[PDB]
């Protein structure tokens, strides 16, 4: 089971996202109260990446689901049978990988030799004009109530901060369920 030990680093690193509400037209909504995002298969999902300092040329950010139940820990999350046999490639992200990234060309993907985990990596670069932080855009390829994948089962997605040789920079977390009205669900979980 890989870490999800927060580990802010040299560089300062923690995760932001946009202050979107919950109304029923939102995309993706993130609950500072739970920790955990909510967002809609395939849309665009902002993720901030927040730095006290710019980590050199050559750094990478990484992101990978796994279960948060301790008792699915070790099970890899992947895509149900019915959307890793839809018809919805890039070209780039394998079928079975449920986190994509969209608009970034230089997008890799990893299936690892040994763990057999699925993640997906792109180049850090510095903030953009108008922000103090670097937004990265992925997309959730599959229904956290999706039968034959996660089945409703919560998983967590891991940000890792590496360099360019591979060396770990920093870590942080966030819950999230993919889901067809995130704002509702996100009022709900919070009602609670
Ligand atoms: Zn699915």
């Amino acid at each position: 089971v890989p870490s999800q030990k927060t580990y802010q680093g040299s560089y300062g690193f923690r995760l932001g996202f946009l202050h979107s509400g919950t109304a029923k037209s939102v995309t993706c909504t993130y609950s500072p109260a739970l920790n955990k995002m909510f967002c809609q298969l395939a849309k665009t999902c902002p993720v901030q990446l927040w730095v006290d300092s710019t980590p050199p040329p050559g750094t990478r950010v990484r992101a990978m689901a796994i279960y948060k139940q301790s008792q699915h820990m070790t099970e890899v999350v992947r895509r149900c049978p019915h959307h890793e046999r839809c018809s919805d490639s890039d070209g780039l992200a394998p079928p079975q990988h449920l986190i994509r990234v969209e608009g970034n060309l230089r997008v890799e993907y990893l299936d690892d030799r040994n763990t057999f985990r699925h993640s997906v990596v792109v180049p850090y670069e510095p903030p953009e004009v108008g922000s103090d932080c670097t937004t990265i855009h992925y997309n959730y390829m599959c229904n956290s109530s999706c039968m034959g994948g996660m089945n409703r089962r919560p998983i967590l997605t891991i940000i890792t901060l590496e360099d360019s040789s591979g060396n770990l920079l920093g870590r942080n977390s966030f819950e999230v369920c993919v889901c067809a009205c995130p704002g509702r669900d996100r009022r709900t979980e919070e009602e609670n």
